[PDB]
């Protein structure tokens, strides 16, 4: 029986940290992120707040002429993204409340593995500033000298422990990380394996 949060989504992993918060692998279809019955959902980008990857055109996609305006309002307003900052923009056309739009580190940069540290810890604290009670990650960007996926796993979830560890008021109850390749899922099985849960 597969189940999972809105049609789209299947669990097909989870593990239970000390203070109760869910971390949930999810197999996904990133086109249904507007069925996504997840209450934040991140969108891993630039600087610039740009719309590529399979996360960027989906929303674009869901949100139509409103979304495309919530964004060039944000990059007046706020933008450009600082390295490892998180800014939000309210949801057009998802089940999703808000997204939280990050700039996540280049590999290869000084200290980047520290700073995607930073960028997750960053992510959830956008979430919680809006009482979010659950919160999905899509697909770490993949293009030339990307960051390797087990270093990219082991850092998020790293980061998301002691971002819990240092909370005791946090409204965050799920996080999900949405998944559709075979190795990336297996890459997430072997580093959750890890984590002191369930």
């Amino acid at each position: 029986a597969g189940m999972g949060p809105g049609d789209g989504f299947t669990i097909l992993s989870s593990k239970s940290l000390v203070l109760g918060q869910k971390l949930s692998l999810t197999q996904s279809d990133i086109s249904h992120i507007g069925s996504m019955r997840v209450e934040g959902i991140v969108h891993p980008t630039t600087a610039e707040i740009d719309l590529k990857e399979d996360i960027g055109k989906a929303l674009e996609k869901a949100g139509g002429k409103e979304f495309l305006e919530t964004v060039k309002e944000l990059r007046k307003s706020q933008g450009p993204l600082e390295v490892a900052e998180a800014a939000v923009s309210q949801s057009s056309g998802l089940a999703a409340k808000f997204v939280i739009h990050c700039h996540i580190p280049q590999w290869g940069s000084d200290k980047c593995e520290e700073q995607l540290e930073e960028t997750i810890k960053n992510c959830l604290s956008a979430a919680e500033d809006k009482k979010l009670k659950s919160v999905a990650f899509p697909p770490f960007p993949s293009g030339r000298n990307c960051f390797p996926k087990q270093t990219a796993a082991q850092v998020t979830l790293k980061a998301i422990s002691a971002h819990f560890d240092d909370s005791s008021a946090s409204s965050l109850k799920n996080v999900y990380f949405l998944l559709f390749d075979s190795e990336s899922i297996g890459i997430y099985v072997q580093e959750m394996a890890k984590l002191d849960a369930k």
